[PDB]
């Protein structure tokens, strides 16, 4: 029965469908469906002193990537449909080190080895869970979710779970993503198709171009596309803005299977908006468009914010961009007149 009894755990996207091994956003919500595995025991009779030894179910995250303080337990519930939530001890364990310790040498004994931080789901009353689900073999499926640490910015995020039924302790798989690294970097040029002229000096009169450079959305990804937008606070006492213009970074495939080149202007797809009061300027990408971009292809832009050096002085920018609500800062530049 070694290899016959298998909890297990997947993480799912807004439709239901498996994302393991993809990869998410600093701020994605990753929902787990578990599963505690029941079915083997089914019809058998357990002796008293092993029922005595409960029931026990180990969610084991990446302490490191994935604040388990942030747990939202959707649903506990046996193959029967009852909520058994009220029926399980739900403990957040930080440290083992003074961990109750009848529950301590349970986890010893098992042969499992939750590593940091876990959250372990104790039968209060063995006998009683054992006749209503263990032996009429009843899983147990947890939906939980969790969001990660604002301080893990990159690295792989993993969850796995065990079981441990009179005092046997199994393994689960490791459900593994990858939290992709959000960079965007801005530039200013002389000209489009220049070179940087970063900390240069800029006469007054003449045009200088700012190139905000869009974070590509990678394939094999966990999520679809709802925001990417270009947010700059132009230096307005100084810079004058004249134009902008949006360019396909990578080849872009849509749902309709048609193909936008590397190189294609994107205007088409976007909205400007420029405060001339407040030197606020944005460009977003609209939602129906976003929502076309199938998740094999990448996706990727820059802008090209053309503006007119009007006094002089020192001239810094800086851009943010936003990928589904996450705010990606650029690097500064700067120029002098
Ligand atoms: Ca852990």
């Amino acid at each position: 029965m070694d290899n016959l009894i298998q909890p297990t755990k997947t993480i799912v996207d807004d439709k239901g469908q498996s994302i393991d091994g993809k990869s998410v956003l600093p701020n994605s919500t990753l929902t787990y469906v578990a599963k505690q595995d029941f079915d083997q025991y089914k019809g058998m009779t357990a002796a008293k002193e092993s029922v005595m030894k409960g029931f026990i179910y180990v969610d084991d995250y990446k302490d490191e990537a994935i604040d388990g303080h942030s747990l939202v337990v959707n649903s506990i519930k046996a193959a029967n449909g009852d909520d058994v939530t009220n029926l399980l001890e739900m403990r957040h364990v930080l440290s083992q080190d003074t961990l109750d310790d009848k529950l301590k040498a349970l986890i010893k004994a098992s042969g499992i080895s939750p590593v940091g931080e876990f959250y372990m789901w104790v039968a209060k009353d063995p006998a009683a869970f054992y006749k209503a689900y263990v032996q009429k073999g009843l899983d147990i499926t947890y939906n939980l979710s969790f969001k990660l640490k604002q301080d893990f910015k990159k690295g792989d995020i993993t969850n796995q779970t065990y079981q441990i039924d009179f005092g046997n302790g199994y393994y689960g798989n490791i459900v593994v993503n990858h939290l992709s690294e959000l960079t965007v970097h801005k530039d200013v040029f002389d000209k489009e198709g220049g070179q940087s002229i970063n900390a240069g000096t800029v006469k007054v009169g003449d045009e200088v171009t700012y190139r905000l450079e869009g974070w590509v959305v990678p394939t094999n990804r966990g999520y679809d596309l709802t925001e990417y937008k270009f947010v700059d606070q132009l230096q307005h006492t100084h810079d004058l803005y004249q134009k902008d213009k949006v360019l396909a970074t990578v080849d872009i495939t849509l749902s309709d299977g048609s193909v936008i080149t590397k190189g294609t202007d994107l205007a088409k797809y976007t909205e400007t908006v420029y405060n001339k009061e407040t030197g606020h300027y944005e460009l977003a990408f609209k939602q129906d468009f976003l929502a076309k971009v199938v998740r094999s292809s990448e996706f990727g832009a820059d802008a090209f914010v053309v503006v007119k050096r009007i006094k002089a002085g020192d001239v810094a920018n800086e851009y943010t961009l936003y990928v589904n609500g996450n705010p990606v800062k650029s690097n500064k530049v700067t120029t002098h007149t």
